[PDB]
């Protein structure tokens, strides 16, 4: 037997840091959970018990908190590519260092109209993620996502059309409610180094609010052929308003809401336009998926 | 052996409804999950298999979808007090409806700064809460909550002077992080049954966004002596403000953040007036109750 | 405004301990989560932010990792006792210690047909709990429980003659799925103190198998009428068991399993006799409790 | 823009079969949990609202159900095999078909030293899984696994010996707890189609079997040098048993149990080869991973 692939680090790691002007006396703070694995010429801790060659997961830790003191942790791109590239230039045997982070909203407290100088509430379970693969000789890959929007329109969806043989009862559909919970990732191009990256810094908040503005009015005003075609549209402009971008994936559930026959109870209407009350279904749910890149 | 109390029924009903304004062309939606339980005459279903007494658990659920088509499903106070009328008014035998709604949040979506027809976003797991017990002979008792608020501050909360022995490690501070997950309960004077209700319906969404506002006012304001100090100063706000609440309670979590020394690398100070990064404990963490009624 | 009911602690907090036999080299480990609550003359620390008052949550938790070192933490029931006790006796005002413990599973291997010394595995989430209300001057009452014990029978469970009106669509059903989670309370009668506690040490263990056994046997062979019926069944053999225990509560949702009619397809046969596949629901669910005593 | 790639299906759908022996009175259960999406030339969906090209996900969740009707659904390895095969032979237009299934424990229960004829105990939230990935002209892929195993031992793990330096603060120990939850996925050699599947029938559960035993017997017996070094030794017998394997992967959290000084208090001794209590921590955690390979 042989070792094929290998990589080990710490997963789970949570970070809060506050920056304090004080000029103004403002504070603001970043929450993350952060994952960094490590491959390189390790395959005989595996195979013989040669621990010399293990960085221990600890230290992984520790070189997390530290590299967050010393270091700006946004956006997230720059903090994970200075974190990974710390790891493949300290230690000669370390050839990639990949990197995961989760961001927490903790968005500023609006208290009379005015923003609070260091009160926060956390809106939403929505993440802004990113995941960073620094490999030695071949620069640094980064995939920025939001996860965890969740929506829902109560009209202009249809759905109707599609293939119907023996094995199909669903009826054509020309108002249905949608619902999903948004999973967005755009990958950039590849980046030399840790100088390139630096460079295109005020690009990336910039296109994740463009992803999220466009995701958010696509879905508002789209009146939906299927969770496909919407999809589509949302992914053709985001790859329109930002060049670096060489793909964007959507990965979205169909979150059903079924419609409930009470005619059975004093013919009570309440299905086709007479649908005031529906079931949401906790499962099974739709799952739709599409990469899109350019021509 | 003899049953000393029993009660029964659906729990986990989700339930959602749209409201749509033919005139403007607004559509409002509302999403809910609805337990309910009832207690009566039964014990001889649990004692001699004689279910003659016994409401199916599938009938309550088909209630409550019914009930909905027919009446307003806000404020949740109100339709809670509708749903467990009905079951004591319609069954002789049973003499107690326990009403338990968790509201989930649809907030509608601005798309250029314009308030959407028809499109809404989960902005948060927030909810807002009602338990409604209708007990036969003895009216309305409803309790009223919000939960699952949560918030952080990064100064202005102290914690010194307490009590010193042998089991105390804790350091005093004077400026220290503060983070919670806000569960408040207002308890409604009893009320004599659905007239009384409906006479103060009013009253329900706007208690609602009071308790709302002072805690997240006096969470961001108050220089925090313990939490103990502050969710009492909440709490009489909130019985100041709405003279048919009777009682006020908080139970609140103390999801601590610890400083990182950091002096063992290269005498980095990460400490007191210099601390920057702190690490956030996902347990253990303090608890804090309290109820506070009038003098 | 007043101070009508105050408590506070330490919530989840985690411990394990091991324990080393020399003579035979076999280890035996606990893992449980604590919580403690503490009541008594604490009113001024919300009111007038009097810290003097308040014993540290951070010292709550050390209390409970050197009880847990000075101690057996077997029975649950008992390192409660002595937990809840040493609050009240030590600290002049405090008058009650709240006490809940989850107790998490770790069997012993069996690796070629022979427990082995220092090694185990976490089968099921089932759990043991106590909940422990020590009160100066009133003694200590004791409840505990078993839960999440997951359990299905594929037949011998009926459910017909319900009462029928305008709100039922239910078919009545002599051949059915029944699954639950099993929540079982028992409630011992009131202890004078630690010394009696400790006195009834071997009934701890004894009657959380006895209850454990009740609950499997009776489920698997009573062709049950009802969840109603049933349950029932289980608490009056555990009250006829162990005279020290005062009543028995069960708490227990029913988990449906739908038939699915194929019929549509091919005239393919999946009801009544000729149910093979089905669909389980993971909401709504019923619920069903009840409380037995003593005549 | 393009398409450049696409997949869509149902998610989450839960599906129970009975088996009921008529000879001998016995019934047997399987529940899972089953995913299937598929892939072909279906870009005119998301790229012109071409519905006609769209197998409606409601008719794959139906599809699921009139296999398991048909067919027997254990090994999972042969019931996702015919899953996904029927798609890509019913369905011109689709090439791909990728196939998850987990499946649930229901273990027959023992009642008086005898097992029980249709009544059953999920013992553990361990899973057995497969995924299946079947290709319209390559043949079927199966990976197969088991997770959610939670393991712990108590003495006989050690590590030393690992790389120091300015970012290390781990001490080296010879005697410390280890904790795990098991994800190991065994890699079938690919198969022709579904007549090759079917020869091989009896090897899927034996394998699992295998994997589960030697995971277990390992880990118990093992004087662990480290993570990694155990989970080599697992990975290479697997290897060793089972020839139609092509590679095993593990990926392993290691759980860690913190140690608790109390010296502060009264010189309590509970360190080193005094340790009794300790801590669990719930994050961060070590993550190991490993796949391994024929020479
Ligand atoms: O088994 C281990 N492997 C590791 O890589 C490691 N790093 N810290 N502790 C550890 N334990
Ligand atoms: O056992 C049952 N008890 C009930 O009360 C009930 N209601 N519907 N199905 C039921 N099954
Ligand atoms: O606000 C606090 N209240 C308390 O009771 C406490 N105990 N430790 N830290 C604390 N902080
Ligand atoms: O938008 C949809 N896309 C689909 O593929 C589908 N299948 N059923 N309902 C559906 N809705
Ligand atoms: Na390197
Ligand atoms: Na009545
Ligand atoms: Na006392
Ligand atoms: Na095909
Ligand atoms: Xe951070
Ligand atoms: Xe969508
Ligand atoms: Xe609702
Ligand atoms: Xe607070
Ligand atoms: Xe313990
Ligand atoms: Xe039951
Ligand atoms: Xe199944
Ligand atoms: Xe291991």
């Amino acid at each position: 037997s042989a070792v094929k692939a290998a990589r080990y680090g710490k997963d789970n790691v949570r970070v809060y840091k506050v920056h304090k002007d004080e000029k103004t006396g403002v504070q603001t703070v970043y929450e993350m959970t952060v994952c960094v694995l490590l491959e390189g010429e390790i395959e005989t801790s595996y195979t013989k018990a040669d621990n010399s060659v293990i960085v221990a997961t600890d230290s992984i830790k520790n070189t997390i908190y530290i590299t967050a003191k010393q270091n700006p942790v946004t956006p997230p791109e720059l903090f994970g590519s200075i974190l990974g590239t710390h790891f493949i230039e300290k230690y000669n045997h370390i050839h990639a260092a990949h990197v995961n982070i989760v961001c927490h909203r903790w968005t500023r407290m609006d208290i009379d109209g005015k923003p609070h100088p260091h009160s926060f509430i956390r809106d939403s379970e929505e993440k802004r993620n990113v995941q960073v693969d620094v490999v030695e000789g071949k620069g640094i890959d980064i995939k920025s996502s939001l996860s965890g929007l969740t929506v829902l329109k109560s009209t202009n969806s249809q759905f109707w059309g599609f293939l119907r043989d023996e094995y199909t009862t669903l009826k054509e559909t020309w108002d249905r409610i949608l619902s999903t919970d948004v999973d967005a990732t755009w990958q950039w191009k590849n980046f030399s180094g840790l100088q390139e990256v630096r460079s295109h810094v005020p690009k990336f908040d910039a296109t994740w609010a463009t992803a999220r503005e466009v995701t958010l009015k696509t879905f508002a005003e789209d009146n939906s052929a299927s969770v496909q075609a919407t999809m589509y549209k949302m992914a053709e402009q985001i790859l329109a308003r930002q060049q670096l971008i060489e793909t964007v994936e959507y990965s979205l559930p169909n979150k059903h809401y079924f419609e409930i026959d009470l005619s059975w109870h004093k013919g009570l209407q309440n299905t086709g336009k007479n649908a005031e009350v529906f079931a949401p279904q906790s499962d099974p749910n739709g799952l739709i998926k599409c990469t899109v890149g350019r021509s």
